[PDB]
């Protein structure tokens, strides 16, 4: 029984509509543009051979507005004069003399680990594809990004507001990819230089075992339910143990504990068993534990709750 | 030997130019006024009774601006005029008709754990004192704080530029606080509202530790450096098994490294041996590892950097 659970971006055609190239000297990657603003990787600045060790603020003092120039491809095309530039964070802010005529209605915000958004890939200033992730406890992305894909950008949709979180920076040694938030820092500790850098442990995402347990009893695939039950606080100090996050309850879960009947307390004594073997067993086509899919991914796909 | 270190917050001057008092109804706390721009927490709709689970989507549609009482105490006094209202997460945006002349250069960040920042505790609008904090690896601050303090605000200084990182927000149960960030997320889990929350289990900072260390070394202080080494790689795993945070470099850290000539791996080996007691000694005056002073306060404080 197939589970009506996939991975579920958000329609990227209002994105789309904001992608931009930027160039400054022999580099070239990807910017969104919203209202007179144009943000994309600071790193646009850098010799190819001084990715190594660049002093950014000296990169910066160096260009000019004529330094920066910003095309559109797609839709209506057009060539955006720069008359503005700063710098924040690992991001550079390009003041442009036009105002996108497609702005969507959008915040920034930085997301969290566990939860999960869409990405819009881009290469050239060109979209490409689209996917979603979840942003690792170690705060990395297990995407998708070839060369010239930075500045490609993440987001969430609230109603219409789109949510933007997340620039695409660099792939890390074991595969995963990092990025910055739109206040210019860098998700972890990681730093924008091409040097190898130490890259944090991952865990399992607590919450989101659950949701997907709780995914699994809404297709009638119960068998890891039983009466026993694990406290929230016991749990967590379980969890601190065993590679998993700490679990923090959320009204989105206590909708799948209401719709289901199975306890919150219930699901995580299974973790807690299932973590030590699926003894043959199967759960949604799967014989290892699932946290790629957050509570609002099942509310939402399987129950209509948005 | 006094080590030099103290805990060091930036001159506040600046951003007590910022701070305003914010008024809904019989609710007050403290407000940012950058340009035309005032932050403070939306909380300051909710009436006392319903902070149990606000709706705050219905409590805003239902505000105009003229709920909204925004009033400049210190220096040169105002009232300022509300002329729009919205809401950000868990920070309400008002616009004002004037735009604050005392602005000064800013940005908004996100500050991680165990980097140090500055608050100015105000109440009523009034700054009433600061203090400096660093952020712990569970998105809580060790703050002092009491009823009325919310919107107080937190910041580094970078050259001249202010980035403000935080406001306040809220007490935890065991005595620590958290707030929101200028994007109007909460550090960490927490949510704006009086319920019991989950609070994560805090850890040992260790780049801080590795600091402290060699601010003791600066100082004379070395008998715990050894010629035994233990890799970054090696350290981290055994932090994940002993509730501190995994150890990644910087070049603060670095520059602390080749003024003392001891490197990295010699110090995380000492904080494994450490860890399990100081064997009846001290380190700059205490039997325990300290996790509060970064890397760039001792560069600062001790290196004159
Ligand atoms: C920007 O488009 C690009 C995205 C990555 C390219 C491959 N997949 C990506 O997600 N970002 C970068 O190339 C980074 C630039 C830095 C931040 C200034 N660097 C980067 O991701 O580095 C990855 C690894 C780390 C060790 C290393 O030498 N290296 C760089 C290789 C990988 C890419 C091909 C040749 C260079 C770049
Ligand atoms: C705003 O000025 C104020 C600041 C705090 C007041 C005391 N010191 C502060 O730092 N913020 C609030 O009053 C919060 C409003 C919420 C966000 C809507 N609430 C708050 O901080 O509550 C604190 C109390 C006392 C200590 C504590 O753990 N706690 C929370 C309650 C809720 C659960 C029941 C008992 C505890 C846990």
């Amino acid at each position: 029984h197939h589970s009506g659970l996939v991975k579920m971006s958000h329609p990227s055609g209002d994105v789309e509509a904001c992608m931009v190239q930027v160039t400054c000297g022999s580099m070239t990657l990807n910017g969104l543009w919203l209202d007179n603003t144009v943000w994309c990787p600071r790193h646009v600045m850098c010799p190819a051979d001084q990715l190594s060790d660049p002093n950014y603020d000296a990169l910066l003092i160096s260009m000019t507005n004529h330094s920066f120039s910003v095309q559109k491809h797609i839709g209506a095309p057009a060539n955006l004069r720069v008359v503005g530039h700063a710098m924040q964070g690992t991001l550079l802010k390009l003041t442009v003399d036009v105002a996108n005529p497609s702005t969507p209605a959008y915040t920034f915000t930085t997301v969290k680990p566990g939860a999960a958004f869409s990405v819009l890939a881009c290469y050239n200033g060109r979209p490409t594809g689209t996917f979603t992730v979840v942003m690792r406890p170690n705060y990395t992305i297990k995407g998708s990004f070839l060369c010239g894909s930075c500045g490609s950008v993440g987001y969430t949709k609230e109603g219409s507001v789109i949510n933007f979180c997340y620039m695409h920076q660099m792939e890390l040694a074991n595969g995963t990819h990092t990025g910055s938030a739109f206040d210019g820092t860098m998700y972890g500790a990681f730093m924008d230089k091409q040097v190898h850098q130490v890259q944090l442990t991952d865990k399992y995402c607590s919450v989101n075992v659950v949701a997907w347990l709780y995914a699994a009893i809404l297709n009638g695939c119960a068998w890891f339910v039983k009466p026993n039950r694990t406290s929230v606080v016991s749990f967590n100090e379980w969890a601190l143990a065993n590679q998993f996050t700490e679990f923090v309850g959320t009204q989105s879960v206590d909708m799948l504990a209401v719709k289901t009947g199975v306890a919150i307390e219930q699901l995580l004594y299974a973790i807690q068993q299932l973590y030590t073997g699926f003894q043959g067993k199967q759960i949604l086509g799967s014989t290892m534990l699932e946290d790629e899919f957050t509570p609002e991914d099942v509310n939402m796909q399987i129950m209509g709750v948005v």
